[PDB]
This record gives structure tokens, C-alpha cells and sequence, in this order.
């Protein structure tokens, strides 16, 4: 076997623990899934989760340019913001997230559609798998520098192997700092990052490892104003700079984050398994900014407001589950039993106050000019309780059938006190999840599967009338068929499902300033979807998406409702990376990829389109090796996004639009003994 988790050459993984709590063949997967493999992320030089998951289908990313705090992204229709998981535990408050860099990682896994089935509360869309790179048995050391646009420069590193004979000692030490620029002037683009590891495995029975990191980012500030008045819309004054700056320079825009968890396997003979893992994890984001509260009547001075706000939050996470294979049949028997904790506590607050106007097209900042972030607003501290118990069945009829059964019971409960004026407040859900999956496993590498399964999000916080708001829930069909070429390093997945969002908060009709939970959102798509590793070391991938949205603001089959807005019809996404492998030039290689992105809808009114767009990327690379062998080891690696530079809209309201990502290039020297 390959490993569920563990590192590996090609572009193609062929297993998961991620769809299934378990060691399972994609195939095996009744959901659909897929696996961003390391090596693809580095013939991309991707720099941060969300930027590697530009060629997923069905999976769309949505983190701007100018604002880049967050892996902000959305898997079918939804944001997944409460469905990220490192190491298949989460580790986010209701507003503390957090952000992986992505050097970090060894493999994201991707599980599309609702999946509390095995997480608990989630987003209808997926979970984001940020599997961590963990200690190597046999040695590997990496250095590499690069720089690049935007006086980009940054160093890095991963060391690992054994500490003694045996290889029951195992360690691994990852480093990357960086100082960047970004497109736009006085935003920094800025990371820190170590993370040390260690792997002590007595015998084949136990397995246990450890798993700290810390940290420190710079970003700019977030709710980034460019107006639609100037940018997507006319505007009389002429149009704007797309990258403009309109906050204030020099402003504290930054975090820290660190964590310390284990992974611990274990077998207790030849069909029960005990597994367990758990990590505390830190999160301390500050942000600083004058942000454009609205164009004044002369559709040119954007009315400003300060604010300061500070969210701290810790986390406790901590999954045990036991595990069971027998055979009552001639029929592989998978059986599952685990408990799933969780404790957070997130300390808030907010402080507003003043800022000079400033001009959209003659901008002007000075200090010694207005900027007072200091009248109280809110101030918070809330402690949440969450435990799961799920279960989970798997039968394999005879070899060719995979049928799989299982459900989650939540209790999710969410203390929140205010300092401003010492109240308490308490909020507690309950909800029942599952997931019901038919796989036929074909011999010619064909496996149809169909399946069903539900999901569910608390909505935290009182009404107007002082009831608590209901949880969201969703439950999603599938059918689809995955492939496996006769033989061949190949995966192709064809999927269509529907998926369906309920109690989604609409504004009431009867009082104005009242939310009721009577929103339906609808999403029936395609995703084709396919990688390869090929005979002589061309890589491949392409993903095709097509999603009919429909927006409900209330339940009446004889409505046809809306598309919401920012929400791709289309999108599809192409690329090959290639290594020539002899004669003159050996070493040398090119890579490149097309990317696509659908016409969206500016208002809930579906009046108004905002553009769609294509992006081309490109690569050169060369291994030094055959041409100086002394310098054996050593790459040098330059990569363009948008290469063309097309200057696009991320997405317009109507009142606002998002710059695009600008031609950026990442050049880079890598060395490995």
C-alpha cells in the first residue's frame, strides 16, 4: 500500500482517511473526494492553502488580493470557513480563525458536500483535510531562497529522517520566513513559520507522534473599499486605479498563532484498533484600519471610520475512536465507535472612532491628519462545548460492493458574556447526522457510487423578539462514477449532486429589522475532475464545474428564485508540468495551466453581471545535475499567475468590487542532499 497520509512521488493519491475516519481507497469514498498531492503544490510553488486550490472542481477561491488574512474559500456553493481541519481537527472559534501555511502541509484532502456525519457541526460544503507534514522515516534536507515580484524575498526549510538505528526515533524540523510586498502599496504580505515534530514508534503496534508549531503573519486590513462607482459601474470623475490604497499606512494589521497536539495509533491485534488525537492551538489577531464606510454624494470622498479590534482565541480539540475488521460472510466487515471534544474560548472586542475623508483618485495620508480608534463597542469573552459520538459501518459484499452507513450525535452549547455591561448569555443545539453510500467497485476500474447525507451549522445568537436562532442544516444526493485508467497512474471522477441549505436567514417581511429562518439555498452541479502522473514525467489535471444556484427566499416551488451573488455558472481549469528526462537538455522543464472563472451576479436582484475571465500560468525549471554534477541536488524554479496580467474584478457588489490578483512571479532555489 501507499499511505492515507503519509508523503508520495506523482500527482495521483490513491487514499484517504478524510471520507471515512479510516484507511480507504478513493473508490471506496461514497462522497466524492479529492487529494491536492504534495508534489503538484510545489510544480505550482502554491504559497498559501487557498491559492492550491485554484484547480479542484467544484471548489472555488474566493481570498482577494488586497485582503489576505484567511483562507477564505467555498466548496459547492458554500464558504467553508467552519469546515477547515488540520489533521482532521478543527481549530476555530465563531471568530477566530486560523490560517496553515501552506509549506507546512504534506496533502490537503478535500471532501466535497455535507460531512457531519464524521466532523460534527460543519458548512454544507466540505471539509478542507490540512494534513501536516510529519517526521520522515529515511533522511531528506531542503533549503531553498527565492524572490520575485513585489521585493519578494524569502527563505525556508525541511530536515528530516531517524535518530537512531531502528527508526523508533523520528523527527522533523520545518522553517519559512518571508518579506513581501503585494500589489498594492503599504500592504505587506509577511510570515514566520517553525514547526518542530516527532515520531516515536516502539514497534508496528504503536504509533504516536507530536505536533507543535508557531506562526507570525502580516497582512493588510480587511473589508478592502474600491468602489463599483468607478471600477465595474461608470463614474463621472473617470475610473479608478483598481489597486488604490484607500486605508491608512503603517496600522497594525498582523497575528501570532501556535499549537501543540498528538496523533497516537495503536493496534491491539489483527481486528481492534484504538486512535486518538488531540491539539491545543492559540490564535491572536489584531487589526487597525480606516475603512471606507460609503462615497460621499460627489461619488469621489470616501467617508472613513477607525476601528481597532483584537480576537484571541484557544482551542481544545480531541477525537478518540475505536476500530474494528472482521468477516462474519465472505464479506470484509469495517466497523467504527469514537467521541469527539471540543473547547474554545474567544476573547473579543471592538473600538471605533474617526477618520479623514480621503479622495478616490488623489488620495492623501499624513500623521502628526485624523485617526482615533477609541470609543468602547463590543467586548466579549465566549467559552463553547461541543462533543460528537459517531458511529460508522462499512460492508464489502464479496469484494465488489461497498455499502457504508453511519451517524453523528451533537451537543453544541456556547457561553458568551458581555463585559460591556455584565449580562451572560447561553446557547445550546442538538442535531442527529448521517450518511447512507452504495459503491460498486467495477473490474475494469469503473465504481459507480450513489449516496445521501446530511449536515448542520448552529446559528449563534438571540433574535429580536430574544429567541435564539435555529441551527442551518443541509442535506445533499449524489451519484457519480470515479475511474481508474487499466493501468495507468490516473483518476478521473465525474459527480452530480443535489445539495440544499435550510433555515438560511432571510430578512422578515412583517418587522424590518428582524431575521426569520425561512431561506432555502439550492445547488445542483457537475464536477468532472481527473490527474495523472504519466509514463515519462508529464503531469496533467484538469476540473470542469457547472452549478445551477438557485436562492430561495422562502420555500414556493412556483417561485424560481435567484442566483446568489458571486456564484460561477461555470469553471473550469487546466495543467501540465513536464521534466525533460534525457539527451542535451536533461533537467530542463516547463509547466503551464489555464484557469476559469464564470460570469457572477452583483445583487440579490440578479440585475447586474460582473465578468468573467481567463488566467494563464506558467513555469521554467531546471535540476542543475546533469549540466554542473557537483552542484548536484540544486533547482532553480521561476512560476507567473496571471501571467498576461489581466486586471480582473475578484467580485462586485454593488456598491464595491475586489482588485484581482495582478501578474505575480515566484522564482526560487531549492537544494536537497
Amino acid at each position: 500500500p501507499d499511505s492515507a497520509t503519509g508523503p508520495q512521488a506523482g500527482y495521483v493519491a490513491k487514499r484517504s482517511l478524510s471520507g471515512t475516519k479510516t484507511d480507504a481507497s478513493l473508490s471506496e469514498i461514497p462522497q466524492s473526494i479529492s487529494v491536492i498531492t504534495r508534489d503538484q503544490m510545489d510544480a505550482q510553488q502554491v504559497q498559501s492553502v487557498n491559492e492550491a486550490l485554484r484547480y479542484t472542481a467544484g471548489v472555488q477561491a474566493n481570498t482577494t488580493a488586497a485582503s489576505q488574512r484567511f483562507d477564505t474559500l467555498s466548496i459547492r456553493g458554500f464558504d467553508v470557513t467552519t469546515g477547515m481541519l488540520r489533521d482532521g481537527l478543527k481549530g476555530n472559534t465563531a471568530q477566530a480563525w486560523p490560517k496553515v501555511e501552506a509549506y507546512g502541509l504534506e496533502r490537503i484532502d478535500v471532501l466535497k458536500g455535507p460531512a457531519s456525519v464524521l466532523f460534527g457541526q460543519n458548512s454544507p460544503g466540505g471539509v478542507v483535510n490540512q494534513i501536516s507534514k510529519r517526521p520522515l522515516d529515511k533522511p531528506f534536507h531542503e533549503v531553498q531562497i527565492q524572490g520575485g515580484s513585489f521585493d519578494r524575498a524569502q527563505g525556508q526549510f525541511d530536515f528530516s529522517g531517524p535518530l537512531d538505528d531502528e527508526g523508533q526515533f523520528l523527527y522533523r524540523l520545518v522553517g519559512l520566513e518571508r518579506d513581501s510586498g503585494t500589489q498594492f502599496d503599504h500592504i505587506k504580505d509577511d510570515k514566520q513559520y517553525f514547526a518542530p515534530s516527532f515520531t516515536w514508534k516502539p514497534n508496528d503496534d504503536t504509533s504516536l507522534t507530536l505536533l507543535a508549531d508557531y506562526t507570525q503573519d502580516t497582512f493588510g486590513a480587511p473589508r478592502v473599499f474600491l468602489p463599483a462607482q468607478g471600477t465595474l459601474l461608470g463614474n463621472p470623475n473617470g475610473k479608478v486605479r483598481h489597486n488604490v490604497f484607500l486605508d491608512e499606512p503603517g496600522l497594525d494589521n498582523d497575528r501570532t498563532q501556535y499549537s501543540l497536539g498528538y496523533l497516537l495509533e495503536h493496534r491491539l491485534n489483527d481486528v481492534w484498533s484504538l486512535n486518538s488525537s488531540a491539539r491545543y492551538g492559540h490564535v491572536n489577531l489584531l487589526t487597525n484600519t480606516a475603512s471606507g464606510m460609503s462615497l460621499a454624494p460627489d461619488l469621489r470622498t470616501l467617508n472613513r471610520a477607525a476601528y481597532r479590534f483584537r480576537i484571541v482565541g484557544d482551542t481544545y480539540s480531541l477525537d478518540n475512536n475505536a476500530q474494528a475488521r472482521w468477516n462474519l460472510g465472505s464479506t470484509q466487515m469495517v466497523s467504527l465507535l469514537g467521541i469527539d471534544y471540543r473547547r474554545t474560548r474567544e476573547d473579543y472586542y471592538l473600538r471605533g472612532g474617526s477618520a479623514s475623508p480621503i479622495d478616490i483618485y488623489n488620495p492623501v495620508h499624513h500623521h502628526h491628519g485624523v485617526f482615533d480608534p477609541s470609543t468602547p463597542f463590543t467586548n466579549t469573552v465566549q467559552r463553547a462545548d461541543q462533543v460528537g459520538v459517531y458511529a460508522q459501518q462499512q460492508f464489502t459484499f464479496d469484494e465488489h460492493w461497498v455499502l457504508t452507513v453511519g451517524g453523528r450525535q451533537d451537543r453544541s452549547s456556547a457561553r458568551t458574556d458581555n463585559r460591556m455591561n455584565d449580562s451572560g448569555s447561553k446557547q445550546d443545539d442538538e442535531k442527529f447526522t448521517y450518511r447512507t453510500g452504495l459503491v460498486y467497485l467495477a473490474d475494469n476500474g469503473l465504481a459507480p457510487y450513489i449516496s445521501y447525507s446530511t449536515s448542520f451549522d448552529p446559528v449563534l445568537g438571540t433574535n429580536f423578539y430574544g429567541t435564539p436562532y435555529k441551527p442551518t442544516s443541509a442535506k445533499q444526493s449524489e451519484v457519480g462514477v470515479k475511474y481508474q485508467p487499466p493501468g495507468i497512474d490516473s483518476y478521473i471522477t465525474l459527480s452530480l449532486f443535489d445539495l440544499t441549505q435550510e433555515n438560511v436567514l432571510t430578512t422578515d417581511p412583517a418587522q424590518r429589522l428582524n431575521k426569520i429562518q425561512t431561506g432555502e439555498i439550492n445547488v445542483r452541479g457537475i464536477e468532472l475532475e481527473g490527474k495523472a502522473s504519466l509514463a515519462r514525467g508529464l503531469d496533467l489535471l484538469a476540473a470542469l464545474t457547472y452549478n445551477d444556484a438557485e436562492v430561495s427566499k422562502s420555500n414556493n416551488p412556483l417561485e424560481k428564485g435567484k442566483r446568489p451573488t458571486d456564484t460561477p455558472e461555470k469553471m473550469a481549469s487546466l495543467w501540465a508540468d513536464y521534466t525533460l528526462p534525457e539527451g542535451p537538455l536533461s533537467g530542463l522543464g516547463f509547466g503551464a495551466g489555464v484557469r476559469y472563472i464564470g460570469s457572477t451576479e452583483a445583487d440579490a436582484a440578479n440585475t447586474q453581471r460582473v465578468p468573467s475571465y481567463t488566467l494563464l500560468d506558467a513555469a521554467v525549471h531546471y535540476d542543475f545535475d546533469k549540466l554542473i554534477p557537483a552542484a548536484k541536488g540544486l533547482r532553480l524554479a521561476v512560476n507567473a499567475t496571471n501571467l498576461t496580467d489581466k486586471h480582473y474584478y475578484e467580485g462586485c457588489s454593488l456598491t464595491n468590487c475586489s482588485a484581482g490578483y495582478d501578474r505575480s512571479v515566484i522564482a526560487s532555489l531549492r537544494y536537497r542532499w
